């Protein structure tokens, strides 16, 4: 009856123009899936479906999920499809898996997400049928398909300044939150707390192989004083900066989704039980609020109250989004993004939801905490949340 | 289990390559169908729990096509939406996704469909972000890179389908006979008014005014076996597949309501089909045209139907060769296979086609009083999707 | 030691997106040169140099003039170079030829110009080293390298509205001049007056040929009433429209330049003597005035005055430029662009100067007029003029 | 009347992706012209014309020569035009000037050339009227308009392998020539022999200012042993490498051309008399041979024999071209590219001819040598040569 997550694994997260800049999103997912199969010893024929989140599908080739599955070493008989709920896509893949299992379409699904923002191409809308006369634009696909609202064409960061204004989120509070994310992430990383969830990727370049084993996007030297000096990135009188938002990152995460009975039968070690799912939508312009209704839905399904939850893992799309969700729900600061968030480690859009589920799977194992919520705000005005309970042993 | 049903299946007419819809984004086509569906049904917009849309060529369509379809279709901003991609099967996948959400208790009512506009697919410049440095560089047609070329070989779907032709010994003449028959069946059904009920007109604004696009335009009623025999192979020098025994590069949208039978009745909807069986299968990428065979067998097994129980099979004409291989492998009577013609005539707007075929069957069973149908599509990359569908008695 | 023009020939002029849209400028020039050699029977080894004007060189390949020469059938031993004085380039090629002959560097030069504005590519300045993040521009080379001023980045038509304001050139006068250009051109064309100067080009398509034999860009049905309805193209409350300016055209012209003695020695039939050359420069913003100082310089060299000249052939860059030059010099309206101009036939930038020299060579032969001036205004603020006399 | 060159000056030559990568060719020419006017005190009204060579005109804006003239500070009443005889363009500008003066069209011309190969754009031939369906090419303009033959579409370096084969030019001879070019250039540079001809350019960058005062493309540490290790650049079994050919360089040069009488009247100090001009053409495929007929034409006009010439300055388009021209004409190695050539300093195509005239003007002043020949081979199968005599005082 219970649907469980087993063997959650992720790549380290690459910086913009960083170690993963030449490695397609689909190749990162294939690497995690191959490693997952090697470590679990799961019979590849027991995989009924591969579901992968991917937002910037432009130029990635036919059906990213099918490339992840086949290049990950699964038999050609394993079906696969790609899901896009923007920032929530990596968590959506796990919700899709849950729905397939609960509806009887699948017994075991490999679910996750992939993204590489460097690898997003430029688009030429006028090249097919011609520009005819006069200058024409080449669009950055990461803005057109990933970060700009589809209704306004304004950046997500520009819209988030209206969330800042509505909830009176001070520059000082955003920079305090951002510095704390960096400090928490650096301490956890140094303590080895992310080694269990990370699978190394070997990158071959010119006359070199480089073993990419550790998240590279974080800035342990970040201070409130340093952050206060940065210029607003999206509006002249704004509060959001390069320092209180994540970068343009690359990575992949994947996990096994099955009934508890299926996991036990196949000698898997379940990490989390899915106790509740929430998917909600709000005004595109206030998309940072999306986690609030989504979390309420997930908690209602789990029959939990906010104060019953050991940790909330809410995507740091902006420091401002973290603060609005934490403060609106009255979550204790010590229980909110406990080991740091995307401001430190990065936001590889379509993978981030799978990365946060992976983080919580390993954090509950280490701490013996019982109850967690993963939630992400979603460009276009949506929210996704999963209520998750540790499985013992 | 309560029965999961399809209600109010509707589609745009299908545009030709460089045709009437060439300047109308896929998301705008879906928005138009959703708006019309809400207007005609009077469905309370707050009772829509999710919009799921198939779309294969997402490049340049903007953030989350399904959310654009939902919001521009007039649904409240409180309705969530996501986009699915199982290539050619995406429009049928959206309905399977809806089924799974309802059966799992995540949703009570979903608007599901698909959208595609192949003219609107942009060119891609992989080297523009970090530079070409020195030497010529390529601009990729996204239609090929993300839609029609296999991701493993980079060869066209049509090139791979010549290996299906060789394996099953499908003659050029058999493919051209099938293609001519698809055009003749489609033209006769169209002229008889059999597609009027499923089609919603789209008003297109241009420099020189408005065009009311009300009728499929990609079909060639004058097609003959003799005319098709004149054409050159499109994909291999010694090949059999031509521009005439394959569909075009088309544009369109289709959408429908998916819910329990009880939910449909409660909200004053008129269910058209019950989903009796779902099959999703995968095969060698190189032999993807065979995908419907295992998918149909899975869907029939779930419905507890045999091939001979099915009044009509609606199998996507990705190529005439795929239609022939699937029909003959399953032993389906030619008179019961793509009865009113298929994609060779009306077109293959990739991510919408699965939703278009479900829509076609919903209206055809209502007209004929046929009881049982199977919709199936082969899928680039080596997959197959099938739904076993039963008419609801109204 | 008179320098003469012989065997001036041109292609018909193609419309924007018209019959020549798939035929490179260099191929148009090659075709004229091949035809010129076939008709004259000139020994190819007697050609010392090929000089070709071409403004939009982007994407045309290494040295357009050398492609015209070699693809035109001349021996590989014939040197060639490409000149760019924007709108004046096709006339500049003939001035370059004159200078080479008078200085003893050459005895016989094939000089002309080529342009195909459809064939001008788009430019991607950010593709070499990357756009990194954010949308980036692809430039239309015909604007960047051909029609926009290099200092202001404003269109030539936008700058010409300041010439209109300075000289108080009414919209009605511009439209009357434009209608008259169309009417004069259509009547002359119908009378066969352009047959002698035009060489047909065969264009190969699908499984088909098109023989392109006649200018296609003109609008014989043009009226003042029709032109009055058009919207300003360059400024909101402007006077310049699509109807009182030329299009974005394609074509080529070429001719033999030599001493009179060399022409006679080689059995050529000289058409014109170059009696005077003027090259002048003005404010980029008032480039339409450029022909005035250039014409005065050319007339001074020829020891002619305006009233001595049977016809002026001044490029119709805009109707406004034609009117300003005509009225500043006091030229009789019936002696100014007598058989119509670029508003009707088109302005294939780098070829136009060679096309106007070609037109005048054939018009003086037909009319027995003695004296002509060819002049063009030049984007960036220049003018070129040649004073020309009919050879018997 | 003698036609003379006065006040020949050049920028230092930039490396590919080097100091001048963001400075348009037209701006480099403007800087030389402005400096030339400032130093000579020449009355700007006495300039009858500016003629500039430029090969890669794509994207440089309307009429590069007019931009050089106007941005160089000359009155708008000075006419200007741009010439293109590919690699010979910078020398062609001086021949054009000579012809204008001798024919009476001009009394005084500022002639030179400009090029910036980094600044050459990519071209999209199919963007105006559309690619319709299928992949399409974006062309590197430096290949399409500058370095690939217009008839074969093969690189100039690929064609030069046929010159190598015809004249049996060994790899070892090419590498010896290239090493010697580097050694000669480095010694001459260190001796201060290029200070007189070079005008510094101040480059304003994001982070501040660079005073670019010295040629940067040369490799003084070059050895025959090092060059022997390099892979062929153009054919698998080839001899031409990155080390025995010049780079993709940027720079400008300009000079005053006038009668001797005009120069003296205006207080200029003539450096060279033009005693002979040769322009020749050959098979496009053997364009490296072009200097041979061109030099014979220039020497015939000057009534000189090869052995009467104190130094030959023949553009090092490839080491192979230098060797073929030197050995075909029987020129003493000690009198051929005496202070090094383009393999060391670079080949900024449309400027190189003006750079070589400038180099010879200053070298004859220093050495009191009487007679020089400047010659360049030209893509498409041409050659240009000038026979030049030192003017005293």
């Amino acid at each position: 009856d219970e649907i469980v997550i087993s063997s959650a694994l992720r790549t380290p997260i690459g910086a913009f123009s960083g170690t993963l800049k030449d490695t397609p999103a689909a190749a990162l997912g294939a690497h995690v899936v191959k490693t997952l199969l090697e470590r679990t010893g799961l019979a590849p024929e027991r995989v009924d479906e591969v579901v992968m989140g991917n937002v910037l599908q432009a130029g990635n080739g036919m059906n990213v999920a099918r490339q992840v599955a086949v290049n990950g070493g699964l038999p050609v008989a394993v079906p696969a499809h790609t899901v896009n709920r923007v920032c929530g896509s990596g968590a959506q893949a796990v919700v899709t898996a849950y729905a397939q299992i609960r509806s009887g379409l699948s017994n075991l699904v490999i679910a996750g997400g992939v993204e590489n923002m460097d690898q997003a191409p430029y688009l030429m809308p006028s090249l097919r049928h011609g520009a005819r006369m006069g200058h024409t634009q080449a669009l950055d696909a990461l803005l057109r398909d990933g970060l700009n609202d589809a209704f306004s064409d304004q950046h997500s960061g520009w819209h988030t300044e209206d969330l800042v204004a509505k909830y009176e989120v001070s520059r000082e509070a955003q920079d305090r939150f951002a510095a704390t994310s960096q400090q928490r992430f650096a301490a956890a990383q140094a303590a080895g707390w992310f080694e269990g969830e990370i699978v190394p990727v070997t990158i071959t370049t010119r006359k070199g192989e480089t073993v990419f084993a550790k998240d590279e996007a974080n800035r342990p030297d970040t201070t409130e004083a340093g952050l206060a000096k940065l210029r607003p990135a999206f509006r002249k009188d704004g509060t959001i900066t390069a320092g209180n938002a994540p970068g343009l990152n690359a990575g992949a995460a994947a996990m096994i989704v099955s009934s508890h009975a299926t996991a036990t039968e196949l000698g898997l070690q379940p990490q989390l039980v899915i106790r509740g799912i929430g998917v909600a939508a709000v005004e595109p312009g206030l998309f940072g609020f999306g986690p609030v209704p989504a979390i309420k839905l997930a908690l209602a399904q789990a029959q939990w109250q906010v104060q019953d939850v050991d940790r909330f893992e809410v995507n740091e799309a902006f420091a401002a989004v973290g603060l609005v969700v934490r403060d609106e729900l009255g979550i204790a600061p010590e229980r909110f993004n406990v080991d740091g968030g995307a401001i430190a480690h990065g936001h590889p859009i379509g993978a981030t939801g799978a990365i946060l589920l992976t983080k919580v799977a390993h954090a509950l194992r280490r701490t013996s905490e019982r109850r967690a919520v993963v939630s992400l705000c979603i460009g276009g005005g949506q929210g996704i949340a999963l209520a998750l309970e540790r499985v013992k042993l």
